């Protein structure tokens, strides 16, 4: 009998195995990676603590890691993003997973802690992270442990106080110097996403980052496919499943026109919305305008749009006074980060009426309502199924190569994968979708000053 | 004390009511119709038997009819299109409904018959039909009642055998002349969809149509919105929910480029597929080409597309030989009619592996597999939630007007036993009811400009011939 | 030894012939019509007076008609739409053609009259028309001719004054009963466009239409291809050649969301504009909103848009008061009809500065300026080359069949459209060139949906 | 009588002046730079040699440079790209320009020579280059100079034996050592385009770069706007004007899916073509596939496509083998560089029939034909008017600021003989200068938000490695 998991319903494993099988066919990067490195066992001896959305696509990553030799513990990095049948399938395969769709904030953090008590004793020795929560627990616990503890009493939001409480409990409960023990053994962290990657650079900049980091996010085959086309597919999926609204004839507002805002704007415009965009970056604003989006402030958009999406990575994008101005039954959601793009906390003393999981109606004192999706957390993973498998194969092939890099083939800074590996990720996905790549003849290669086998662009190229 | 319904779980009534409320906001035509005709109760005394997908949108239509005075009994017109919280909410309102997502074919036809056993006794006096099943139940039983029973005594499909078995049962279990009783009481039928309306015209053409009919499908504000923009939103919704597959990068094939096929190809193109189309009609073919779609035969597309959608209203579109030639894990689905656009019957010797409701993996002798959605029945309603509310407001406002026309505006017998469409002024009225909700500001003709183009300021703005 | 033509530069004939050759490859339907009916000579004995934009595409139509046996005289139906090399090539082939890019309204009407003095004597016996001007001349002279002359003293625009002056002239120069003679000789008219078909239906409904007519515009394979895709390709072509502005990032306003408005909005949207639309028709307005266009009034748009396009066929769409509100150097143009969708007349006392042909900058007293294309006439024909040949093959195959119907093939003095099987046939004639492979119904399947295997496939009310 | 210009016609100056005035309104970035820097005269003493298409847009740049203090000499960097009326207006402004649409290759290089004889003797001190021709002139002459000359006697193309026999003539005709004189006085070069800049990078890498250089092509507000959106607007413009062909229904083939190829595919797809794409870079191939383009080889496309566009910057993309396999009257054109993307030389003995300027019909032994635009040279500038003004305003505001950096802000010598880019804050400023004209309203970061994402409120908002 296996005891060391927490999932909604183990019986869901066969359903999860079915969808994993279908996903494998859609993830050639991952499957080709298994066949290349399976034989070579480059992660043999890895103990990978994984904190990343426990979806069907992540199950395929997990078993890739396990096929490369890795020993695994896993949690979701979001309280609503777990796909319970994926988690059930992993648990039934003997991998400790602690992931429930709709976990509480306290459970979310307790489970993250569980990643570091390895089965058979000891710590992890690699972190695979999305949004940086597992890395942040290690760093906060290490800093409290070095003696700097007043910060844990700093008042904050609810989640922030749960986190401080968790660090206090681990310090009270684990042996002296537990966090230093973990920090010592972690050989590297690979980070999936823009927000978490920004945290890593700020810590590398303060000299406060405890082990090397590979920025998986800014592989070109991650940032310009997952963040862009992922969201182009999965944002409108989230909105439709949450609300079933007609998008043709609607006005949508997207805050942010980075990779996620571009894909989000595109998702809504392809689905038939007339899209407006806000930006603080004049180059990205000019991109939006050249794509035919009206570029406006949120104050301008607030009374006009039918649908609002935050896509910034920033905080306080849609505020109480915007929502006060919205039309009755405007739809509001977040595809960027955490839950602070929208001022969710300032809504908690209005009447919330739950419609169904991750769909709520919020009523203002003047009787106008808004429809809030996933309580302001990632809408594509919360209200639907996240990005489809194929584009996740790109991102997760990057993740697997990043773990191989950090556990085998780096100083205490933040690195990207070499461009020939990035190009390799692309190559692995072309045959599945029928691309026939041309090859430079040698004189054509020489003419533009590249090798026939690449890299084809300088490190500065932006695609 | 109410037990005259059959639904999956009456406990989903509260969830259903919440989505119904959300849908009212998205259905201005239906709600304005309640406001305008509510106080006039134009449907008082009406007994409307509805056979139309039991969705949240249909629930708003049903409550609009009752707001106008109608007594109602309802069933879904597909075994997989019921939205069980919508059914629950209607049954909890006291309205007889017999609608379950995943009902069997035998259950399906028995529920249709239950439409005609009015509560308190008697029959309906109106039919609101989608796809013509309730209308066909009356006409077939009437024909058999007349002594022309030959056709029952062997069918052609399984459903044709269940269906004829029903007719036989009703001839024995219902009183003598019951189908003539019904046909006598029915004052009209309004019919929702292309396939069902074609049946009506053929029956009218042969002089077998037993009561006046309004073709709601071919209102402009139905066929060029519902069939076109409805499918554009709901086709990939259903493919996404069933498979979670990445559409960008994939080749899709759509059979048909009528209104549904146009909306279905846009759905897949707008989602990022490279879309090819088949057609038999040279005009529709050339439209597909001019919109940038490659126009090929199914035989051409069979070995190369990732996704197949039938959208023809015809049969035998995707055959066993096509599916044999398909790449492994190709997705096959139908958004047109019945379940014989795809030869589903030809697959029933193969290993089916159920993935989840309405998603099956079918494995061929050569180990090649295909992914079948909703067993070949309407994918948008079976795998997702059908069209969204706002465009169904247009369809269903037309339905309501048509019900008013045949029930309350036929004292002079303006509607004979033929198939009619609503007048243009009503069709424009449907459009006008939906403009303010989406922020459209309409221009008003100046008097001079109105005279200049030969129209009244209040419309109608186009000849009856105009194709939009 | 011909001089029965008027063209700007007959030395452009070789160049027109080269582009005619190129267009023939692009016009499968016209060419297959030549091939199929040529040996039938169904137009032998026809004398076709054509009034239709003298473009390269129209040259291929004219030579198709001649190849089916027609005798021909031709003019352009718009003063800026002639392509001078196409006119030179038709003149050089020996066919009377009176068409110059930039002809004046006075010349325009003098040339239309030249249609009716048939070479070798007599009158024409068919009319192929676009916008109805040749038809209108016959009807006006015929009405005045039998006595009601008073309307000729009441012109309501300067073009009407020129047209009425022409009628007076003819009635005095030409033999008595001349218009009654023409009217008797005309066996039919086929009419290209929405506006001209508007004119026929109202003459028919009033019982003043003098001969039978075929509404070619409302072939499916015309209105839902030419009016729609044609404008989609050629509206932005005209705006780019006249202004060379960047379209990405600009706001455009299209008045009307009929077929032309639909195509025009798509032209500007596809080019990169954020497009707003006006409509009086709630159904067309709802279509626009559902295709993602903001549907506003002209008054809402006037201070906002960078580009304005009238596509209504109505009058007084863009007024002096709208133009006074426009931002400086807004671009204004018409793709609908005549020049009364924009109040061009009202700008006649502002300072006009010609930039180049069909491009003018108009200064208001407050010094704000607007860019006017083609003096508010058809911008795709005025500033560029009209629709491209392939879509025009569809319209002109319909023209050619309508000429055959009325001349060789029952037709009362009403307005008729071609039978659906001919409409389908037009579409078939264009599939192989663009690589379409049509599916053939099995008898099985045809029987199931209620059609003959060979069509037609749709009821006559089907809207496509 | 100022005598020093070579144009097609001086009498076109007024028409050029009318369109320059129109273009200023469309070029808020250049005008803003004029107003802000005019008073500061940051380029008094500058003597800029410019080699860059003599278009209406270039004329506004030239006058901008002139307004900031510059003495100027100009040539076009393509034989067909000159807009004769712009040239005439510049000449009439008193500026030495030598540019004719349809100049010879021998005149082109002799004009490029006329650049370095500064009026009143002496040399330029600034090079503003598109393609690096005037740059390589200095460099190929300088190398020639103190030693190596064996490369001059080794041709390549016809435009390379002409280029070498020109280098021969200056060595001969100028004072001995004059190429060193020029490389001496040149404070810097700014380079407009991808092909030019890589040649700068190949040379700074070799240690043979003779003066500082700003890579203007890789400000974000050039490469991601001009290369992309410029070709999206002007590719189909060139093709329409050259051929008047219907694009809806046609298949187009685009070699390359860098910035120009992305722009080019979009231009054709938005105009109604079904677009196929070739690539050698697996990442750009994957981007095309994800945008819905079929990605194939040129051998696959050659018999299929109606329209071919080269967009690679590389040579031998379309060879005699491909063109032999094309369908009759296929359209072939190039928007990348030079005229060696298409093997034009392989057509040199076939029948060419000139349709009109920059449009030729080429007939093969088998009587099949292709239509070649601008003889294989840049189709958007040869057959139409190049990129529109608004997007050249972004490129040319970068050019202007690059000329200010190398001439005015190099006193500390912060620019050595390497290839630099402008600072991101200046790149951001170019973008800001174009927002108000197109009605963009920018949001302002509050300080806590700026801290949160790790940026100053005033920018730069992205890291130097960010890809947009
Ligand atoms: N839901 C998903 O599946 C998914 C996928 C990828 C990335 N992400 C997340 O999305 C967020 C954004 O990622 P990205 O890759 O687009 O980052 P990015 O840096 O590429 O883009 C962020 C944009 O936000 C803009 N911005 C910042 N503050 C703004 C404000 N107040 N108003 C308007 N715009 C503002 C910035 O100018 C920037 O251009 C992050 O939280 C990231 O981790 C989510
Ligand atoms: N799923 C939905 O929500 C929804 C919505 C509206 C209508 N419908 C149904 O969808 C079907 C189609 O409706 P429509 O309004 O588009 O009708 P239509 O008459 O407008 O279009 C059907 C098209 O299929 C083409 N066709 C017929 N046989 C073909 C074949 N063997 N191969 C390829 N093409 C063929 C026809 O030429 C025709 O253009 C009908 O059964 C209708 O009832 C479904
Ligand atoms: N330039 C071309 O090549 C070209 C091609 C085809 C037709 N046309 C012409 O274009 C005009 C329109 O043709 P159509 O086929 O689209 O006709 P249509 O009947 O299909 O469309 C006209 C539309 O204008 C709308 N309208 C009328 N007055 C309006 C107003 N004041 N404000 C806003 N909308 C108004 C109508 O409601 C209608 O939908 C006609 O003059 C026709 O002859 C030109
Ligand atoms: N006409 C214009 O207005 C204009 C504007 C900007 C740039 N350009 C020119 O266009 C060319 C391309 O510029 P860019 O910015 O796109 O550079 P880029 O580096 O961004 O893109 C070029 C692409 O071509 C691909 N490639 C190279 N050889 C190939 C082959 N044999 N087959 C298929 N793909 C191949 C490369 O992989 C690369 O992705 C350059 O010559 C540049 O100077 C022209
Ligand atoms: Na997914
Ligand atoms: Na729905
Ligand atoms: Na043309
Ligand atoms: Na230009």
């Amino acid at each position: 009998g296996f005891t060391d998991y927490i999932v909604k319903d183990i019986a869901l494993a066969d359903f999860g195995r079915k969808e994993i099988s279908l996903a494998e066919t859609e993830m050639p990067g991952l499957m080709a990676t298994r066949e290349e490195y399976g034989p070579k066992q480059p992660l043999k001896g890895a103990r990978i603590a994984g904190s990343l959305h426990m979806t069907i696509q992540t199950a395929v990553l997990i078993e890739t890691l396990a096929a490369l030799g890795a020993d695994i513990r896993w949690v979701s990095c979001n309280i609503y993003s777990t796909q319970d049948h994926a988690a059930a399938a992993i648990a039934a395969a003997g991998i400790p997973v602690f992931a429930v769709k709709g976990e509480t904030l306290t459970e979310y953090w307790d489970y993250t802690a569980k990643l570091f008590d390895w089965h058979g004793g000891g710590t992890p020795n690699m972190i695979l992270d999305d949004g940086g929560d597992a890395t942040m627990l290690v760093h906060a616990g290490y800093r409290a442990e070095q003696g700097d503890t007043a910060f844990l009493d700093k008042p904050g939001s609810e989640e922030e106080e749960i986190f401080y409480a968790l660090v206090k409990r681990l310090l009270k409960e684990k042996p002296k110097g537990w966090f230093a023990e973990i920090a010592k053994n972690i050989k590297g962290v690979s980070e999936e996403t823009t927000t978490g990657v920004h945290r890593l650079y700020e810590m590398a900049n303060k000299g406060t980052l405890l082990f090397p980091a590979i920025n998986v996010n800014d592989s070109v085959t991650k940032s310009k496919f997952d963040n862009l086309y992922g969201c182009r597919e999965s944002l409108v999926d989230g909105i439709r499943r949450g609300t079933d609204v007609m998008l043709s004839g609607k006005v949508a507002m997207v805050a942010g026109f980075g990779d996620v805002g571009k894909g989000s704007a595109a998702s809504l415009r392809q689905a038939g919305c007339r899209v407006m965009v806000s930006e603080v970056d004049p180059i990205c604003a000019l991109q939006a305008a050249m794509e035919g989006y009206e570029v406006v402030t949120m104050e301008d958009a607030a009374p006009r749009a039918d649908i609002f999406v935050t896509a910034t990575g920033n905080k306080d994008i849609i505020t109480i006074e915007h929502m006060r101005a919205m039309k009755d039954r405007a739809i509001v959601c977040n595809i960027g980060h955490f839950d602070n793009e929208i001022q969710i906390a300032s809504l908690r003393n209005l009447k919330w009426t739950n419609i169904k999981p991750q769909v709520d109606e919020i009523e203002f004192p003047d009787k106008h309502r808004i429809i809030m999706l996933s309580e302001g957390r990632l809408v594509n993973l919360g209200n639907a199924m996240g990005h489809p498998s194929f584009v996740m194969s790109a991102s997760f092939t990057n993740q697997t190569l990043a773990q191989i890099e950090l556990f085998a083939n780096y100083a205490k800074k933040v690195y990207v994968l070499p461009k020939t590996l990035d190009e390799k990720v692309a190559r692995l996905h072309l045959a599945k979708i029928g691309v026939k790549l041309t090859e430079l003849r040698k004189d054509q290669a020489d003419y533009i000053g590249v090798k026939q086998e690449g890299p084809y662009k300088s490190d500065h190229y932006r695609y």
